[PDB]
């Protein structure tokens, strides 16, 4: 009877601050304070770069949102969304030793948020945006990062894409298929499925059908597009110019990628995918199908989001070494800091069948996407 | 011998962040991140409220600057504030055990400020602002105090007229003198100035004279009125309707309290004032005159802001314990909780004249303000 | 409504340390460590006192324990003390500041206790005898607090005696103007204050009955023969009922109603309220009007390490006045909560004044 | 002008303690102390492995000192030791996170210091011994590894070994040469080369040389034996049954290891050692010749205790990883676990000869280090 609750209750709070000495006596005030402080002022406004030697600016995030897409709860709000931006920021202390700050917002309007978060640019060496709705999110994380001099990155956008595109990979490698020939069909094309049909297609994937709620998107049936988004997405996907729903898509798939709803993927369109058929059904909570179901079915290789199975696709194993390799670089986030972090994922394991990628407690994991990260142009 | 640069690139900020468990594992993060988590952010949401029991914000203070008027450097910016407000951070946890964590902003037009500090209720208990420029931190306390519902302080108004009323009451013991009848003079209405004598005129005093550079402030010579604020400070003040320099103000004055310019106040202006004539001269770093010539001159007591001489007027003896006092309260800031203050510190010594407060290292001020601000609320 | 169990296993100790500096790197172990630790090493090798200069000895105490008397359970031994030592350097760090750090020792001879305590000495600035049973605990502390020159405190002994004092004088100052029973480590030393204050009238109370050197059964050690000696006016004896009969005060170090109440027992001894009777003290963290060390130790130790001087009788009278003066006494609360900081500081500064 | 001694003096130690949560109240109490630790302390009583589970004991450890050899500085004592035990302590922190006390003895009498360390089993999850002086601490180590239940671990002794010998098989295979039928001259038989010598043989080398400073250690000439650990070491080795001085032992050979006294091997002996020549010269602070001098008389590899030059032989590749594994494996260090450190660190580079081993910011060592003591016997 050991609740997440009580026990929030009992730390009142996940966040400490904490000196850096002991006893304060008038002399540490004359230096960490007036007068010396003045100097390192002046310094400071003479050269904001000094920021990195003389601050904490060096190792500081922010963890923003409105809480417009707190976890699978929706738009709860920024009250609800700190509990969760704290556990956030313990995760970035833990895993990369990163001084996490969370930024929850009272205000949801796009270029409200947009040029509040400009403004703290001063106070902090990254920003980390998390739990923001799609299709907002997409302009909000376009901007900041092309009008900021810090990295910007989006858990749900980028993460995901990176943990999925390494995962992928390794499945691939298994089913010893060509990248270019293989169909991957990915459902569920909100800030995730954006993102990882766009890092499929720059890997080499050629055959990319995207569904989601009402069907294949399709230029020429339009009705397949909620957003501007899908109408990009449809551009440059479904080569065969295919059109129908889900399961019309499945048909000789060899991938499944599901960043959608629980329990739509039905067992017996698995055999009616290709040979060898991959599934990842990372809907949270509930996977797109059950694993072991779809195990039963004939898939070859099951993951989902959750640490119940095996082959959790998971942030956690991107965003600790992404950020900390950007916040020391100091630049914008790029395609090939990303791609790093994507080969470093795939490479820190040998594949298997019920193990495509590293679990998050591995520690290499997060050593390898930071020097991968670091040291990318 | 050493440097305050040096030690703080050693350091590399006087901000750390800490984590309440060493130890993390697949059952600490299931309790302090997904899934238990939700239930708390549910909590949250439902009532947002609870973030007091479920989160660090009932004790964490954002610490916020435009760097429009950094110490005594001026308009410098917001990286030049941000090693200044690591220090003020500092401060907050060494002596409040408050986690109080820098937030520099690039945006400095009033409007604009107000509502990106607005934006950032859900994630504090407190707001300090800091180093913000005269006249526009008046109306930027003004309203986020009126529209924020946590507590907003800005210590260069609020703690200083704390302090200095603090130590005119004491001095005012020591002179023997009824409140009523004494002749104040206050020389310099920016930020503290402004403040001061409104905290003179709600503590009772009937002739407060205001002076800035161009004169004493009287309606009826109004290019003694540089903004609205000194119109509205003349209107509330020189009830004889004097009109001239500074020197004619303090013909017959009781009080000098200058917030303003160096080596400004001529000694033989002294000789001119009352018996027993009492003298705050807090301009920084130089004030209006020097405390030696002054004593020489007749002063019966003399305080400055410096450390270098006896009865330092220091803002340290009263934010600790106001802001510890109100972020507790949740409420926000009132004339009760600073007028509680002001008798704490006043209360908290046996006034003589090289001695009319305490010092900021003696713990029991902290501890008798936060007594103070907590029990008014 | 979390365990205490749960949350000790959750938390997987109370005790952390911590880095001054985040980031490490060639230059921070260059000063931190070799080469320019050489310097700070032959600086404190030439004169031992710099370490209260260049290390954290200024600030660390050691928590000592055998296990040979922890809290209310006896002689337990060191692996049970352990979590409880944790406590107490818990406290010494949220209430004094000071870096407390368990030493729970496998040994319990008393020679080789001193012994090894002794040794210690270079590594800290003050040492917390804690739940090390009498008799041998008396000659443990006055031996370590005679030959080592860094503050030696037990607070069984000194730090009961001290909060028991306050609340005493309290509790005699709203009476408007005394049987101790139990003399282990507490009970002596609570006597022999309120013979200090003033009291005339203390009737010491063991397992056998009142101590008077003439009923010699009585008399279980030197120690008790030596408090027989200097109480018991009316040269009474016989059990507790008699010891108690019509009562100036009862303070008991323990475990009928018809004859001032502290029973501070570990649980209870002997209507703790509804069966009559003016003011009621417990140990517990639990009811009204609490005695605990917990008043007591943080300020104390910390006067006492920035003194560097041996605790002295003065010191810890400064304490007794100190908490006493820190509250305005009620029946209901004749001396301050622990959590009330005032307290604390009240403490220091009248140890450090007095040093 | 940034001293060691300003900034020891600024920190006023190494050392911090922290605590889990940051308000204390009545419920904080009731569960952390009494009444509710009463359960803990009975649990651990009944079961003291419980401490494990309830207590800071799973990772704390002692660094145990009388500073009979501290650094480079000989037999300074506890006081000197105080602040170096400190640093070690603050390494343990930083590279394993353990929580590491220093303890430092007044006693020097090696039974007594046995029976001291014995006595403070409860407190710890493991012991660091460190700078006591040969050859008390051979018995020192062997009889607290012997009697007590948690790991003893004395650096200068195992972990200089485990470097060296990781060292040495990186250097061997840049060689070409085969491990039966090298010529090694280890210099200096104090508390490393024992053990240097000792780790050789077990690795496979048969012609180990020992040598200290009356000169090559050889049973008939009983000169050579200072005490009954040299003549140990002289039984085990020399299988030619060479005698003479250092100059004599490296005719031919191909290492030396020296673990001694600076500037004694003059820089023509090393033309007439072996081809490609390998020179570990890990006195400290001096090494026992130049480097550059060194390389400059034909020497192929190069060592040195200094972070000044490549290839730096340092005892902290070996004990963060050693001690973490340890202390969680709950068991005595056994030879097997010492030589899975040598092996993971030797595998932790691609060996070169200006680079035989990794540097110890390497985080990867200790993570290989740590695995492999954990996973070994």
């Amino acid at each position: 009877h050991v609740d997440a609750l009580e026990v929030h209750r009992f730390l009142k709070g996940k966040i400490r601050t904490a000196l850096p000495v002991e006893k304060v006596d008038r002399e540490t005030l004359s230096l960490l304070y007036t007068p010396g402080v003045a100097d390192v002022a002046r310094a400071c406004a003479e050269d904001p770069e000094k920021t990195y030697v003389y601050t904490s600016r060096w190792n500081t995030v922010a963890v923003v949102s409105d809480g417009s897409a707190v976890l699978g709860l929706g738009n709860i709000g920024p009250y609800g969304a700190l509990p969760v931006m704290e556990g956030k920021a313990f995760l970035f202390k833990a895993f990369a030793d990163i001084d996490a700050f969370p930024i929850c917002l009272s205000e949801s309007e796009e270029e409200k948020i947009i040029s509040i978060v400009k403004s703290l640019e001063p106070s902090f060496g990254g920003i980390n945006l998390e739990d923001i709705g799609a299709p907002k999110c997409f302009r909000i994380l376009q901007r900041l990062s092309e009008e900021m001099n810090i990295p910007v990155f989006h858990d749900d956008q980028q993460g995901t894409a990176v943990v999925v595109s390494a995962a992928f990979l390794n499945a691939l490698k298994l089913t010893e298929k060509k990248i270019e020939e293989v169909k991957v069909v990915v459902n569920g094309i909100g800030a995730a499925g954006y993102n990882i049909v766009k890092f499929l297609l720059d890997l080499g994937v050629k055959n990319v059908v995207a569904v989601d709620r009402k069907g294949i998107l399709n230029e020429n049936d339009p009705e397949t597009c909620l957003n501007e988004y899908h109408l990009e997405i449809a551009r440059i996907t479904n080569p065969e110019r295919l059109s129908g729903d889900l399961e019309t898509a499945l048909e000789g798939a060899d991938f499944f990628i599901g960043v959608s709803r629980g329990n739509i993927l039905k067992p017996e369109w698995i055999k009616k995918m290709s040979r060898k058929p991959v599934i990842f059904a990372l809907a949270n909570p509930v996977p797109e199908i059950d694993p072991e179901l779809a195990r039963e079915a004939g898939a070859f290789i099951v993951a989902t989001g959750r640490s119940d199975h095996p082959n959790q696709v998971n942030n956690l194993l991107a965003f600790p070494g992404i950020m900390k390799g950007a916040v020391e670089k100091r630049s914008k986030i790029t395609k090939n800091m990303l791609l790093s972090a994507v080969e470093a994922i795939a490479r820190s394991c040998e594949p298997e069948p019920e193990r495509i990628i590293p679990e998050a407690f591995d520690m290499k994991v997060h050593l390898n996407v930071y020097t991968a990260v670091k040291g990318s142009a």
